[PDB]
């Protein structure tokens, strides 16, 4: 009956380089400080910590923050190999009444609470029109689908909570999706969008400048003036 | 009389993800640039200039193209709906003299050439072992055979010529294999594979750092390394 | 006290060719039925009689409808010289207590009634993202602005109604427009989008399909689809 | 010095339904013959046989004229996206010294020549009055101006050669066109409406059944008669 949080911070982040050259994306630092710190100290605030971070790519550089925080480091040493599907897969049981978290975030205000009581996605809208994976959801906001497209609307964010028995339904897909040997490109959240039928999630729409996505050097450069 | 390039790039490019995910792998960079860029400028300085590429996946990212280098993108609306094939087939009237290419390579050296005669595939030879397509040819360097298989030797690696005479031959499988009602699955080379005692096709044996693929983060990892 | 509608329908239509080379826009048909006659039929099973439809490119093709529906024709010599802002001004007496009409929309359902009594833009919510003319308002529905951009939104549909102190004040803005001597361009939405804040008009939100523009043959051919 | 031809047979011909629902119109057929049969072996018995034609909607069906008669097929993709005047880009190239043709034409006679040494408009003259593009020209023949009208009158008719020299100039307004942004709608003719005053063209009166146009249901009623 405890909330933890997971954190996935294992991948490359090709994507931002120079920037990632010799320092990993979740350690990159904005406003002066390490863009994991502020998910971490917003999660311990909230009375969060039991924090799980996967790390991979330049992991030495993550140690520190046992010291810190008190937090717990995973090794995921398949980090180049496959998709974040797999990093999840690690600490797959530890999935129960837990955060699954997209280090790559930068959090303007703290939404966690540990008195979550389901499954949900911390959804934003994107006026613009990206490609990215859309929240199809009704008056009830239980998620009725997720579907990658380039367009406006609600996203999953990268932060989200699932509940003990929604988790154990998901966990079931992980096994066989694991065992099946097909699973090396397939980011963990496949497993909730190709059976979003079997589960019920929730959204809950966030508002103003709050989760800020950093997937290259231009995105850094903008959250940089947002800033301003 | 007059040789022009197709270029294969609209696949989703899964096995690259995330790398892939707001990004065609056609248009992933290595050393700060896309890898499209230099089969485009390696054609061009070698007098081909007819250059129709084939987008699907993220096409919107192309555009640009046209304006630098002039070149001519078709959209195949059903690049996640068939394999390949689908994409040959709306050109498949520009294949006579012509280079056809698999987009997601990197190319070490201009081995293209507006002098070229004959039907031919530019293969590397893999001392390793994995699964691909197997060039089987004799002394004339005329192909006698194609064979999928995991083991060593020289694979269709993804650059190739084809002669007005051979092309018609090709052009008139397509036909019959679309009409079939079948094609989902097929690679256009399947069109050659499935049908090669009927055309006359000659290898050009590659050497060095030539062609290098990348349909895996892994790879692309690799290239990284030997460009160190 | 009675409510009557203006169509604007004496566009070339240009961005129809060649399917609007010898048929007027509003006259292009979908279902073996006109556009114009949709809007017409539906104006008047809703008890809108008072129907004055401007025409202009193709003129000679509407006589038929004076016969079959009752509608005044009014002819714009200018349709080609002057955006539909003069198509409008033509009329600007009738505006009070009516509807204005784009004619080249497709109706899915009914949504005129006689019984409006404020000012309305009567919307649709677009997922995607266009350049069109966006609705800015609150809960209480009031417009507060219109912004011409690229996005997604609540956009002008080409439907709205227009009561007697509103109308009264746009066609004083009418008036100094024509005698401005610029108004070339103009559409006769120009006069709300650039004077929004002296006047009082609400929205009427859309939902499904309701109203569907063909401002292309790609458009023309998708709504053709949606029908399937 | 070799003359070619060029057939225009892209658009939907949606004004031709339900004739044109599952055929193309330049393969609905008059006296059990389809319409660009007639033109191919006019074109071939009068020497030419460097035959180019532009396909797209239902492309499909148009490959059996590759074996039968020889001819040269090219796929525009964007035949549903734009008006002719990119179907004329794709082969913007062959132009000089060839005819450029309207596949949705039925020829009566043979008017075709090899020999022609100047541009040419093949015009009918419409004793009734549509709206169409007229030929203004004087007893010298030389075209001095295009004019959409609605009228009676020597118009533009389906069928013209481009020499050398125009071709020149025509594939420069093309290119400026294309590269402007805005063509989407344009027939490939405005090039030369738009600029008439730049070019050296002429007019070759036809008389008597020459060439008649197929553009509705009703067109093709009416040829079916004068055949009878
Ligand atoms: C498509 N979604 C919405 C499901 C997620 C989008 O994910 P993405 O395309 O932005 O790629 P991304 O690598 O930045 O994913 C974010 C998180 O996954 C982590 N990650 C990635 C690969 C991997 N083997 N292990 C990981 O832990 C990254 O470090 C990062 O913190
Ligand atoms: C099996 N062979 C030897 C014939 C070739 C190997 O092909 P592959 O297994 O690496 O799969 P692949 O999808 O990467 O094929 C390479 C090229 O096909 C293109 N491609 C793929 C699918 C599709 N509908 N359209 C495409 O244009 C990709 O963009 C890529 O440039
Ligand atoms: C920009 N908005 C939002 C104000 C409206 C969009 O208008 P649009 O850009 O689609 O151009 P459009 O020509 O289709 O305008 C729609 C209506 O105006 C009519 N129209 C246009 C110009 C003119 N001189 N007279 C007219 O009557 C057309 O016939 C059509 O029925
Ligand atoms: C206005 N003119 C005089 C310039 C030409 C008249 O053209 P139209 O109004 O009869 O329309 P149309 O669609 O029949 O044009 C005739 C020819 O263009 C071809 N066509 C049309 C659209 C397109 N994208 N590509 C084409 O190649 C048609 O198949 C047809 O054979
Ligand atoms: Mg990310
Ligand atoms: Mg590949
Ligand atoms: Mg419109
Ligand atoms: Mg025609």
């Amino acid at each position: 009956i405890r909330v933890k949080a997971i954190i996935l911070a294992a991948g490359l982040g090709t994507r931002l380089r120079p920037l990632t050259e010799n320092t990993p994306k979740a350690l990159v630092q904005v406003n002066q400080k390490p863009l994991i710190e502020y998910q971490i100290e917003f999660l311990k605030e909230k009375g969060i910590n039991d924090i799980i971070i996967i790390v991979g790519y330049l992991k030495e550089q993550f140690d520190y923050l046992k010291e810190k925080y008190g937090v717990r480091l995973v090794f995921n040493d398949k980090y180049a190999d496959y998709n974040n599907f797999y990093s999840l897969y690690l600490v797959k049981e530890e999935l129960a009444n837990s955060y699954v978290i997209d280090a790559d975030n930068y959090l303007f205000k703290n939404m966690f609470r540990n008195d979550l009581t389901r499954s949900t996605y911390f959804s934003v809208y994107r006026e613009d029109c990206t490609n990215e994976w859309f929240l199809v959801y009704g008056d009830d906001y239980k998620v009725q689908d997720i579907i990658v497209d380039s367009k406006a609307g609600r996203i999953l964010s990268g932060v989200s909570f699932w509940d003990a028995p929604t988790a154990e339904k998901i966990v079931s897909f992980i096994d066989k999706a694991y065992v099946s040997g097909e699973f090396v490109d397939l980011y963990w959240d496949n497993m909730v969008k190709d059976n979003i039928k079997e589960l019920d999630v929730y959204v809950e729409e966030l508002e103003g400048n709050s989760i800020y996505e950093i997937d290259s050097v231009q995105d850094y450069r903008k959250l940089e003036e947002i800033l301003k």
